[PDB]
């Protein structure tokens, strides 16, 4: 692979906050970048040097793409792998489909990630309501209580159903439509991070120092950079796993895994995305090289770029719940965006959204300091400025 050069055209399927955050980085190194997403106020479509409005499997717009562009990213893992092996008939397409297709399908991502010798959670394949059907009462039991997830097109806790018991299973997979699932045990959770990881097609690859994320209703809330309940050890094993998942993937592109550590120590493999992360978005004000770049650098062939975390960081995600202090019944109030920028460790991104909706990402607010007990307590009075917090 020859390196596609700064000035080239480099081609973004999906247009949301991480193709946006894309954009910015790829621009700054004097990159061309076309966005392809259907939505007219898409949030990367309005900062690309070209937006293409068209659906994800318009075969016209996928040749134009492919054609303009030397090398194609996305930063949608529903994207349907079809349409990344379609563009990778004219172009470098990273990371490949076959790598997407394995990670957007719960199924297919706790067999390989078990396969790269990769510790995941307890769980009931369910391929079909026949099959859920002929298994019996005790195989769902031993995964029970537990969560029933579509393998297919779940984002932000979306598709999940808890399931207390053998009955609660069936009625919920019947809910479900009837979809591919995975049935989880639900697991003692003392603490959750993520390991990110950037791998080039010749095999090189750099890793980020791991995070610590929260969620609340199953949406990130914040992250926190070096994870501190992560041992150098547990760190370590973490940014392995990441990394022997990527190797025997093949994966060319920015990873992130993430992972539960149970109250008796033990890491365990939830999911990984084939694109950058939300619980990567510190990098940008963190890290030398951030997440976006490391994208523009593995689709193009060039060198990875140094991970050195220069400043400790706490991200908070700034849901539409925010805009909402009378509760969502009531008008919305535009937060109190000068009180945020007053504080001196607050890096603002709002991603240029026009409505704000009850758990729709509108933005987030990354926080650096000299350490990290100063960006924690920034990040927690913002948190009570946002009312996001008491
Ligand atoms: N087996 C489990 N045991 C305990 N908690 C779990 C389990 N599976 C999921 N959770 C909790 O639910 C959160 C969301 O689940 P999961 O990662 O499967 O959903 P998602 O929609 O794919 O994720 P995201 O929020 O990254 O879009 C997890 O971060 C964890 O807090
Ligand atoms: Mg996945
Ligand atoms: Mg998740």
């Amino acid at each position: 692979h020859s390196p596609i050069l700064p000035g080239a055209w480099l081609g973004m399927v999906g247009g949301g906050q991480l193709g946006r955050m894309f954009c910015f980085a790829a621009q700054a190194m004097g990159y061309r970048v076309a966005v392809l997403d259907p939505d007219e106020n898409s949030p990367a479509g309005a900062v690309a040097d070209r937006h293409l409005r068209a659906a994800y499997n318009d075969e016209a717009s996928l040749t134009e793409l492919a054609r303009l562009c030397a090398a194609v990213s996305t930063e949608f893992e529903n994207v349907p792998a079809a349409s990344l092996d379609f563009l990778a008939r004219t172009t470098f397409v990273s990371p490949a489909g076959r790598c997407v297709a394995v990670a957007q399908d719960r199924i297919a991502e706790k067999r390989f990630i078990a396969s790269s010798g990769v510790t995941v959670a307890p769980h009931v394949v369910i391929e079909s309501s026949d099959a859920l059907a002929a298994l019996d009462d005790a195989k769902l039991e031993a995964v029970l209580p537990g969560i029933l997830k579509t393998a297919r097109m779940g984002y932000d806790g979306k598709g999940q159903i808890r399931v207390r018991n053998a009955e609660e299973v069936r009625e919920a997979h019947a809910s479900l439509a009837g979809v591919p699932c995975v049935l989880e045990k639900r697991l003692p959770l003392k603490f959750e991070v993520s390991a990110l990881i950037a791998r080039a097609a010749s095999g090189a690859s750099v890793v980020y120092p791991l995070a610590q994320n929260t969620h609340r209703d199953g949406v990130l809330s914040h992250t926190i950079v070096p994870a501190p309940d992560a041992s150098p050890t547990l760190v370590q094993q973490a940014q392995q796993a990441a990394l022997q998942i990527a190797d025997k993937l093949g994966y060319v592109g920015v990873l992130c895994v993430e992972f539960f550590i149970l109250e008796d120590g033990s890491l365990v493999a939830n999911e990984m995305a084939p694109r950058p992360h939300n619980s990567g978005h510190y990098t940008v004000d963190a890290c030398a090289t951030s997440q976006f770049e490391q994208q523009v650098r593995a689709m193009t062939g060039m060198p990875l770029g140094d991970t050195r975390q220069h400043s400790p960081a706490v991200m908070l995600n700034i849901l539409g719940d925010v805009w909402f202090p009378d509760g969502p019944k009531r008008p919305a109030v535009t937060p109190p965006w000068q009180e945020v920028a007053a504080m001196p460790a607050a890096r603002l991104h709002l991603y240029g959204k026009e409505e704000a909706r009850c758990g729709r990402k509108m933005g987030h607010v990354n926080f650096t300091a000299a350490t990290l007990e100063e960006a924690r307590t920034a990040a927690r009075d913002c948190a009570r400025l946002l009312h996001i917090i008491t």
